[PDB]
């Protein structure tokens, strides 16, 4: 309550006056605890402490506080590819700098940031640390290490017979900024193997959501340049025509009512075609049947698919495999 005299514990290059100024609590007022905590609030608002406690050891008020330090130094260590000037730019614009007060809870969004700068320019490996030192007058030098990690290869794909798509869109199913691609050194390894069958699965994938149900690629080849790493992709491709949802039938079940069985309705009749849909369908009668008890149940799809008024029927036949044994 009634606080006969403050004191203040923990100040380094803060003035027992500066802060006495900038304290809303007086020494002689009535206090509660509300007031106090509000205290604490403009006390942060500063952005000069990393923490404040006020107890109330007598009918004096103290604030153990802790000061944040203030960054002394800032060095670039193991940096080559990004020259200190924009790395320093970089840092500048979120607090970071010679003379400006280092946050705690920043370390983070240093690290981040900087590895973002360095993904902006192909090393997605990128790792940067930053370590803190003390310094007497509460001030800290910053160590910021750069392990600037390997150059992502450079990709040009050529994507012969694509009316569908902009080029944008077909270069997005090959994923050039994901690492797998770094563990690609020959033409033919499992690598570039597994790499080549990912992303014609997604260009697939692509078109046969988008109703091109007649889509086939037609051919496909990886090249690597054994000089300056380059990858070079060509594939060629035939859509085909655009195709609409006919009627769709459900075969083989027993476990579904007729009104049950518009559950799996996700599309209708005239629909653009949707692989995706189809697939949400099979595996929605998946699930039933396995909460049925049929654990190695699968659907079999057979279309009907007429090209010349480009509609495709499509009869699920559900194969439920054998039931789960019920005890007794």
């Amino acid at each position: 309550f009634v606080v006969r005299d403050i004191r203040v514990n923990g100040l380094v290059r803060l003035t027992p006056a500066n802060v006495y100024t900038m304290l809303p609590i007086n020494s002689g007022d009535r206090v509660n605890e509300p007031m106090i905590a509000e205290a604490i609030r403009t006390l942060y608002a500063t952005g000069l402490f990393d923490d404040i406690k006020a107890s109330k050891e007598n009918d004096t008020l103290v604030f153990n506080v802790i000061e944040r330090p203030i960054i002394s130094k800032l060095e670039f260590k193991g940096n080559k590819l990004i020259p200190k000037e924009a790395l320093e730019q970089g840092l500048k614009k979120m607090g970071i700098a010679e003379g400006e007060v280092f946050k705690k809870s920043a370390l983070q969004t240093i690290e981040t940031e900087l590895e973002q700068q360095y993904t902006q320019q192909g090393r997605y490996d990128a790792d940067v640390t930053v370590d803190t030192v003390a310094r007497p007058n509460n001030r800290v030098e910053l160590k910021i290490n750069f392990n600037e990690g390997t150059p992502a290869k450079v990709f040009d794909i050529n994507v012969i017979g694509n009316t569908v798509f902009k080029d944008s869109e077909i270069k997005q199913a090959f994923a050039v900024k994901e690492s797998g691609w770094a563990s690609v050194v020959t033409r033919n390894d499992r690598y570039a193997r597994e790499k080549m069958a990912a992303s014609l699965e997604a260009l697939r994938a692509m078109y046969l959501n988008k109703g091109y149900i007649n889509f086939n690629i037609n051919n496909s080849q990886l090249n690597i340049s054994e000089d300056k790493k380059h990858i070079f992709i060509e594939v060629a491709v035939d859509e085909g025509s655009q195709f609409k949802f006919g009627q769709t039938k459900f075969l083989g079940d027993a476990l579904y009512k007729p009104e049950e069985l518009q559950a799996l309705k996700i599309y209708k009749d005239g629909d653009t075609y949707s692989q995706e849909k189809v697939n949400a369908v099979k595996q929605l009668l998946l699930r039933k049947y396995g909460n049925a008890g049929y654990y190695f149940a699968d659907v079999n799809i057979v279309p009907q698919i007429n090209n010349e008024t480009g509609v495709v029927d499509l009869n699920y036949y559900v194969n439920p495999g054998q039931q789960v044994t019920v005890r007794r």
